[PDB]
């Protein structure tokens, strides 16, 4: 995250790291055995890590469990990434508490206007690199369907919205990848692309988590 703020410690219960010998990509858990994530942040061997603040630190309120199932949206296209979403399935469930807790889908979708929060653990420099420890948080806008298509010709399909700001500095960034955008409480979006970070009129794109409840549902009902 570019641009924004140290959240607080387990201030955000549902955000996830997804660890394979080191963090690469967040999640959100949305109950106590499934992880939502990004389509792109694939891979086998992953460990899922809640309850976290620093990943770099035990720091006592911490849930390490092994995934035993991923599934991949069956019409993901990672040259497009269209329909950047996948579930995680947890080989046990999670314990929850204050401080671990799901978030809630989404009934409807949110609008252009809407004000989210966007987090993770990604890249804090919109020119260099620098990742943080703790977890960061930034409050940005849903922008409009035709804005977000004049920054990106030909790129936004109807999965996908814009979120932040045209003016740039303030926006999410890789290792943000895969985790929460929360809107009035409820998973409105999912980090997905952009180009670079933070950068004039590229605002940060996100996966459209209304329009997969449907498939999170059946897909976790018979999982
Ligand atoms: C270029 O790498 C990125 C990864 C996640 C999100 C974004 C959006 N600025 C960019
Ligand atoms: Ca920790």
């Amino acid at each position: 995250i570019v641009g924004g703020y140290t959240c607080g410690a387990n201030t955000v219960p549902y955000q996830v790291s997804l660890n394979s010998g080191y963090h690469f990509c967040g999640g959100s858990l949305i109950n106590s055995q499934w992880v939502v994530s990004a389509a792109h942040c694939y891979k086998s061997g992953i460990q899922v890590r809640l309850g976290e603040d620093n990943i770099n630190v035990v720091e006592g309120n911490e849930q390490f469990i092994s995934a035993s199932k991923s599934i991949v949206h069956p019409s993901y296209n990672s040259n497009t990434l269209n329909n950047d979403i996948m579930l995680i399935k947890l080989k046990s469930a999670a314990s929850l508490n204050s401080r671990v807790a799901s978030i809630s889908l989404p009934t409807s979708c949110a609008s252009a206007g809407t004000q989210c929060l966007i987090s993770g653990w990604g890249n804090t420099k919109s020119s260099g690199t620098s990742y943080p420890d703790v977890l960061k948080c930034l409050k940005a806008p849903i922008l409009s369907d035709s804005s977000c298509k004049s920054a990106y010709p030909g790129q936004i399909t109807s999965n996908m919205f814009c979120a932040g700001y045209l003016e740039g500095g303030k926006d999410s960034c890789q290792g943000d990848s895969g985790g929460p955008v929360v809107c009035s409480g409820k998973l409105q979006g999912i980090v997905s692309w952009g180009s670079g970070c933070a950068q004039k009129n590229k605002p940060g794109v996100y996966t459209k988590v209304c329009n997969y409840v449907s498939w999170i549902k059946q897909t976790i009902a018979s999982n």
